[PDB]
């Protein structure tokens, strides 16, 4: 068994692979699975650079475990092609989790690319459908459509037949989002020229219903004055209050997944039937990947780091085998 | 038809009087944003709603009659400290026989705030937790009424023990562990396990919002009603769901939603969840000494100004 760890905690540079046979669990409730490629996410970087305390992430941790590694694409102990989400220790040579986090890759799905869809799929379900309650004829606007996040939510979205508006960071960024994204228009994009203004334009004044993410953009203030009353945030949890807020009747739903690994076990596989329908019925979309051997590791985080990519940064740490 | 006014904006001491269904105040209660307005720390351009420069918005409740004679409190978004208004009837309910107009005067807001936010928007369920801060205040108590009536556990902070005496006395269904702040989080985690409480009201008029989060259970909800005079990690991993809260749209872009939360009133007024506050009352040549005393914050219940005695 091997894991991804720094050795001085806070120090990226001394990111290497800690190497030492773990057995398979009889009980139905956990499952070894083979790692072939394990994606980064702001958190891992976060932890690694030191930003973020692994005491800080909840469950049951000790001193001397990895938390890096979220998500997760490869095989279970019978050689079926998996993908999961993990509360932590994505990034290794295998994971140990409950089969309850698992599903199973689509034969047209390449492992190395199924391995962007759990944790941003089952985000974007749980804010949108769960939390939010997104209806037909409703209007959102995503901030940073082209984050993966953002993407999940802008897929969702389209899927229930909700109008999208959407922030991005460039035209590249436009330009990618527009093509992946046939259904939208260029109204959709409400910064190409204030966003605010944009929206409530094209929204006959009234302002949209839901806004996902505008805390980190520092756009909460702007979002509000483009914001219908009895309109929803939604707010995916990063490590890093006018009278419009009441009068409005707004509310703020702060989202992060990791209760599901551990008190709100019992309400998770309405989350997970979402993101399998999904797959089931063509929403659920891998991103794209820029992939780094699992022996460039640190290249891998510096990259993700940087925020100049589109799509989701993956870990190989086992090719794929050819068919 | 005469209305109460700050001659000068801002000060209290050039307050007076000045000389849908049209109804006839009786009583008309005092609210915090009236000495908001009063006392020129918040402007009537705030207050959603047509209004002209020559308006005064004071007054958001009044009990009295309809033109039939048929005694009636109701909600007004602003204006309702006069003699008369005119609104519209979905915003009046019937004054039950055994109230007096006087103590009615004091249902109207705190209870369809209180329903409203607990129930609508808190979606507040039997067995559920709450943290209700200032238990003794006006929503506070209505918040209280409706919990217990529900089946909910009540936990509640207060200023003082007289507070805590008053509710006590005024709730028989509470007892000395509902009572939190006689450290609050520290009693509200060990009586729910460490689990903490589903749902928390007005953390933020109190300023107790960090502590409150930390005997928050995960997917709990934070009720805020909005005030004029006004984050961790926790907040995500506990998956907080904050509601901001203010009756204000209902009288405009939201009328379609009212009768909810009106229905939920007249439902607790048939089932006698729903009791008048006691009041403090004033008459209205002595209006500034309602709003002085009002400001004192010294009171429990509601004040309340006669504009006409009830026969
Ligand atoms: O004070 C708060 C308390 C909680 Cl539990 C959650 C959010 C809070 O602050 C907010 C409330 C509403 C909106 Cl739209 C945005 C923000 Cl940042
Ligand atoms: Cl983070
Ligand atoms: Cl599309
Ligand atoms: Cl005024
Ligand atoms: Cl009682
Ligand atoms: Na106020």
């Amino acid at each position: 068994h091997a894991f991804v760890s720094t050795l001085t905690r806070g120090d990226l540079s001394s990111i290497r692979w800690v190497c030492s046979r773990h057995a398979q669990p009889t009980c139905p409730g956990a499952q070894l699975c083979t790692v072939y490629y394990a994606s980064l996410n702001f958190r891992d970087i976060m932890l690694a650079t030191g930003k973020l305390s692994p005491d800080a992430i909840p469950g049951k941790w000790t001193s001397q475990d990895s938390l890096l590694g979220m998500e997760f694409s490869g095989r279970d102990a019978s050689g079926k092609r998996v993908m999961g989400l993990v509360p932590a220790k994505g990034l290794a040579t295998s994971v140990l989790l409950s089969p309850d986090f698992l599903w199973d890759v689509p034969s047209n799905w390449t492992l190395e690319e199924a391995a962007s869809v759990p944790v941003v799929y089952s985000t974007a379900y749980y804010a949108l459908v769960v939390r939010g309650r997104v209806r037909p004829g409703e209007t959102l606007l995503i901030h940073s459509g082209s984050g993966g996040v953002g993407q999940a939510a802008i897929a969702i979205a389209l899927s229930l037949g909700c109008r999208v508006f959407t922030t991005v960071g460039s035209a590249e960024k436009r330009a990618y989002l527009q093509a992946r994204f046939p259904q939208l228009d260029s109204t959709s994009f409400a910064n190409s020229r204030s966003f605010e203004q944009h929206v409530l334009w094209h929204t006959g004044g009234k302002g949209v219903d839901l806004v996902l993410n505008s805390l980190a953009e520092e756009k909460l203030q702007a979002s509000v004055r483009c914001l219908a009353t009895h309109g929803r945030f939604l707010e995916i949890g990063k490590f890093d209050l006018g009278m419009a807020i009441f009068l409005k009747n707004v509310t703020f739903h702060g989202v992060l997944l990791d209760a599901f690994f551990n008190e709100s076990s019992a309400d998770w596989r309405e989350v997970w039937a979402l993101v399998q329908a999904g797959i089931r019925d063509g929403v659920v979309r891998p991103l794209k990947c820029t992939v780094f051997h699992g022996a460039q590791v640190e290249d891998a985080f510096r990259y993700m780091a940087q925020g100049k990519h589109i799509g989701k940064v993956v870990v190989q740490v086992l090719a794929e085998e050819p068919e």
